[PDB]
């Protein structure tokens, strides 16, 4: 039927549904899924039933304006939400960009922090780390976001959808971050520790988590590490847990300028003198080490990436070639049983293919 | 001097100092100062100061989201501020409108809400009719305003102005009306007076501010008065008085198209159908029916309106034409004993000069 | 003779004059003149005359691309030279800048470095720190240079200005810093006094330096200091210098949007922790808490920084609204007895005239 | 399989091994591969060879600033090396060409260079005339080349490709000439053979070789042909040979508006009179005689010219139009026994297809 | 007081009274005033009295349909009037007309009808013969007229000027030419005469009238002159007249390209063969062969089409040189006593100056 009234009946069934499908991809993806871990998309729902419950996200008052406490119904934080358009450079998006080069001295994408935020959890998965709390891509409205006049005029009349939803304020994509709790920031603990040393299983134990923070921020060449940043957890009668928690800045598409620009503040603890541990060895090479781990990353990246309005092909493989070549001196100094100190020393390297 | 070197130094001194002064204009208006009326700007300084001490003006709960109480030091209400750029149309700043019609239905201008609101207030006090509360442009600045993404950011870090004045948020130009207490929606007090009928004099009364009223949404030709906008207050052991509060939608540019459209409310009131009193015609005629006093008023309008970024000297004619017209058939209203229902019937004239 | 014939020739003699001068403003830029240093002059025709002789300045090995040793007619070197047109963003000379805004997370102005580098020299001399070499502004023109094609061509033929001046290759405006000997990098000899301490009057004597180093980054807002852009001097049998060399990121427009960015890595010096001296305390108090001073240096930038084909009286005032704020805090920090450290971790503040 | 799953896979299968395929177009070339000369191939490794070892081409002093001579590992000179970029009128890239004439006195296409170099090395060997020494399209990079700014510094960073390639500075495009031994300036030996007159059979030898220049210089109708331009070697005890070096300003579009313009230098010489010898008759009219030699001839150069990124059919038509015009004077010279100074004076012809 | 307070205030009492001089320049004119011509003035007045008793300008049935018959209050045909804008080409008002040349085959201005209709009757008054009925340019408002669908509703709402004049339709720009009564067509009278002949006397009356009628219609260069197209009266107990009444298509500003082209139809009548008599020679040759009164009219003329929103200064040097070239034939036909047939068979001369 190349030419029949059968086949040309077949094309409008397929046109139709194919516009259908355009028409449905906003709400689709407002819904919120999550097939593969169905306890975040729980914790998504208590954060969307405390919503219509009127307890709303609070702005966290000495951060920066853009980032919200979760609630749940009962009032407890559960998330950490950062709304894409609240970002510093969350306004210019018509992409105004390739006229700009058709520059510059900055090196990160214009607005695209939620991503990087949700990019560190991915690698952070995919390797095993377990020390960013699992942050993904997420939609939410509420009162308390920033919107502008119009939307907050737009939404006073009554609004349905058609299965008959309510409408009010536009969702706002942005990063969601499982909230954990009983941390401090990792300095308030680090001068505990040059006081009172820790008992060594417990030392060995921080150095354990300290080493996979040292990974992940190296492969993702984190541009703003403090070490207020990262947060360590201890309870006395004996766990220790470090959070990798604000990774908005990341995944950059060149090298800096200066290598003393962005430092990883991390490499001046004495911990960073400490070679690589085997146990950091045989869960990382294994991997990283391996051309298709690194493209099956590449791919999921390109894939996280891909949802924003803004994405950019040719910015994301000057994102993977940087990453690429984090990768590379990471194995050299996993290899050579080198420390955080002087991986942090070896040269920059990009890796184009 | 006329090509001297004292006078080539006369004009350089006078070319710095009106730079200068260009220079210092945005801060001299943002010192909000009233030599006029010093018992409105002692109101200002109490809003000021409940700021500085972090107690915020709050949103208008079941109102437009524009709209906030502004509280004193102690917590009670003094005013309701109206920021200009929070207003419905209060985007597409950079004039679009002259390429627009070089048009329209549309017979309000785009966005001078908060001035028709301090125009309502200054006809009123011209007019002596003292039922609008004090209400002028003001500029001020607090985090529960709706301010964007950027300045929110670049207003974390410290900045000092040079007498060393500390910065925040930009303040915001809007209208600042005085709050009054004790009333309720007119239509409250109507209904209740439609099964008790007020005592006669108490009555009198009410229809003597009630033409004090009607006067006023006639020459502004308001086009958004229900019997909710306006408010009566009455304390029965025995005074009565109306507010007229709302008035962000008068002075339109020309009559609306159809003569349904934008009703008076209030003239489907049986109080409409009484012709107007003696009181009121001498107090309105020896104003309004002399050219000086029409002239004087159309010139205080003018300084006002000039305020505006967005001012049209082209607009702002048609704004005139339109009062004058009204000015002119309340005359006649006046002359002939008609009553405010009659007024309303008369057809719309327009005056151009 | 205010619209006379003998006035209209005065006016001819003015407007010829005139247009000569603007002629001849390339040239006499061109020509090296320092009244004010008559020392540093010398230096500058010993470099011309090492040129004419064909010993030429070349490139800094492990440097960036766009450096120079300038060497005397004997062959020891005099200077280091950086071209303008050299530097990373020393192309896109057609302002471009102000189509971009009417942006962005960078904080320096896009082609500028010699003028940092110069500004640092300036801003040294009217301290009176004497740790940057003098350096200034100069043109010069040589083969080892990086010129393009039609350059390079254009200079074969022969060419005469008319005082009949050979003309070779265009001459490159750029930084011309005295070079100084004997140094090495600040890390080399800290590292190495972390061994052997030094005698308690030398210890004294590099801490008096230190504070100097300190004083000026500040001031400043460099970008780019490390502990290897700074050098120590020591000869043991005793003296002991610093020279603050590569001073070509300074001058920030604002401060940077992470105060993690661009640290002063001399900070994490045990040097950092030891308070002010009382001799920097009366060497830069009585300086920088004298608003004449301070409007006096203000000044002197505004004359330097004009030089450049690109300045922008915008930036400009933003470079010195962070320096002012960047003053206000060193002068706390000296009357408070507080620490270099200490002064580091006070927030940054911005002073808007 | 017109429209079924299989073909639809068959035309991905195709899709991406074609975008492969232009993904790889630029490093294929820059591998500088001749299956069809692999002795030049081998000259070019060694060129390669030498840049590794840091023994770079150096600029030709007295010669145009944009040609080199390459050395080998060793030292000796193996090549001139002229790149495309570095030839006078090597800016304008953004093909203007068009707009400028939807023009002109110039008759030399902007820059193609070493496309002329090329391509005269090309009709030599299809002419089997071997005096322009092996002459080809090459791609080199070296410290020693005129790169810009951004390449110099964009080239610090370690760079890597992926076989695991280390990247420079970008391989330039050019013309690489092998280099020949032992010859001096045409005329130095001319007027050298004025006072000593060579033996007749060595005379004999060197008439030969003139001719094969004349052919040579007619046919692609060189525009800069001096007695300086083209070289003679001779050992006494007893060979002489000339070679055609400097080839970079031919195979124009049009005939020069004045005849007087661009002569070919040798036609004033004694040698230019002698009538054309049997030897080059039926060596080159067998061929420049026959449609199918010279549509071959045409398809080569078409081949070699496409290369440049500004390569214009339109150009290349009017390029070929002037060189049948000269094939068919040539030939008519060639049948007559004209001598090489009756060919220069018939007059231009342009011959289109 | 070159540069006085006194002066400066003079200044501001010029520049108020030139800007209200500019604002009331349209009601001005649209008063219909000519102290010159009082009894056209009366007529004009007849016009609009009518106009206000809704005794409406009606169109002329078989006509072009933009002219009206104008009606004094008792219904009497008292003018024709034709509006500007109801002319064939009168749209594409913003002049267009400099974008197309920088053409063209016509030889008339696009739209200045009524100004050649006002034109005709001001030559005919400067040379005093009396044939066109006396027509001026006027403004007239009428619900008959044909306007556009927003005037005709935004004419529906009561509107005053500031003397409280009503406003109605705009007014329109036009020519307005007195009716004359009991003319008929020229050629059903000169068929009549064809067989009665006219008494002597009469005939020679009638012809003294022709010569103004060929006199006019040459130094005008009418474009369109049928034998239907101008009128003759006779009633015969004995006076014969003519009038000239269709003259919207004259004054063109080059000559026809063919010849052939727009004929004058009275050239082949008989009467155009009888020679010029002495009368009509002393009445035009004292005036047309005087540079004086050939000035004289030339500014007349440039002050009636000065009105004009397109008037076109180069437009109208072309439209007097063509007339200048038709006086300078007239003139010669005149003095040799040619007839109006020889004078329409001379040779098209154009006069620039
Ligand atoms: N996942 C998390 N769980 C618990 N606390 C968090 C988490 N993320 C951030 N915080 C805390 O809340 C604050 C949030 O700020 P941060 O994540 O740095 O973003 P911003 O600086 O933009 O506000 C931090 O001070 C940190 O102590
Ligand atoms: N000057 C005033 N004094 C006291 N109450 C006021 C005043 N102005 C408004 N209100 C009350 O607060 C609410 C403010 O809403 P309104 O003035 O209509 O603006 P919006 O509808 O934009 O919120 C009204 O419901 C009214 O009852
Ligand atoms: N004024 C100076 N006197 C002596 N040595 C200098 C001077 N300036 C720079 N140098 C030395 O030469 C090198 C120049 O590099 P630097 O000034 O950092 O610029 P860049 O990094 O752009 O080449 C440094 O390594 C430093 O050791
Ligand atoms: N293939 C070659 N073999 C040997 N010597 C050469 C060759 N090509 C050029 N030369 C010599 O080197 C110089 C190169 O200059 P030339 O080829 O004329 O180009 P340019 O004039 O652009 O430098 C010439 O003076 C010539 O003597
Ligand atoms: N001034 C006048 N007096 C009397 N009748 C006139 C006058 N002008 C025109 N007419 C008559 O009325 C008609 C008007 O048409 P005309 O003037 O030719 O313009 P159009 O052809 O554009 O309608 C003519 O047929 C003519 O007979």
């Amino acid at each position: 039927p190349l030419g029949s009234p059968e086949f040309a009946a077949q094309a409008q069934a397929l046109a139709a549904q194919a516009a259908a499908a355009a028409h449905a991809a906003q709400a689709h993806r407002e819904r919120n899924e999550f097939p593969e871990d169905p306890e975040f998309e729980a914790v998504v729902r208590q954060a969307e039933l405390a919503i219509e419950r009127c307890i709303f996200p609070e702005r966290i008052y000495q951060g920066s304006s853009g980032s919200y406490f979760v609630k749940d119904p009962q009032g407890r934080i559960i998330a950490v939400f950062k709304p894409k358009n609240e970002e510093p450079y969350g306004h210019l998006n018509p992409k105004w960009t390739k006229w700009l080069q058709k520059f510059g001295r900055d090196c990160l994408v214009l607005n695209q922090g939620y991503l990087s935020e949700a990019g560190a959890s991915l690698v952070d998965q995919k390797l095993e780390l377990n020390i960013v709390p699992r942050t993904k891509v997420v939609y939410l409205a509420s009162e308390t976001f920033n919107y502008s006049a119009i939307d907050r005029v737009k939404s006073r009349g009554k609004r349905l959808a058609l299965r008959f939803n309510r409408i009010g304020l536009p969702p706002k994509v942005g990063s969601f971050q499982l909230f954990v709790e009983g941390y401090k920031d990792a300095d308030y603990w680090l001068r505990r520790f040059e006081a009172e040393p820790l008992p060594e299983n417990t030392n060995r134990q921080l150095l354990l988590q300290f080493e996979r923070l040292v990974v992940l921020d190296y492969i993702i060449r984190n541009t703003d590490r403090g070490n207020d940043n990262w947060l360590i957890k201890y309870d006395c009668p004996p766990v220790i847990k470090v959070a990798a928690i604000d990774n908005g800045l990341a995944f950059p598409l060149k090298h800096p300028d200066s290598w003393r620009a962005y430092p990883f503040y991390w490499a001046w603890l004495p911990q960073a003198k400490v070679p690589f541990s085997q146990e950091i060895k045989d869960l990382i090479l294994p991997k990283i080490s391996d051309p298709n781990f690194v493209k099956d990353l590449e791919e999921d990246l390109y894939e996280l990436f891909k949802k924003d309005p803004g994405f950019d092909r040719g910015q994301f493989h000057k994102q993977i070639a940087v990453m690429r070549g984090q990768i590379l001196n990471l194995t050299q100094a996993l290899k050579d049983n080198k420390s955080p100190l002087h991986l942090v020393q070896m040269p920059p390297v990009i890796v184009e293919t």
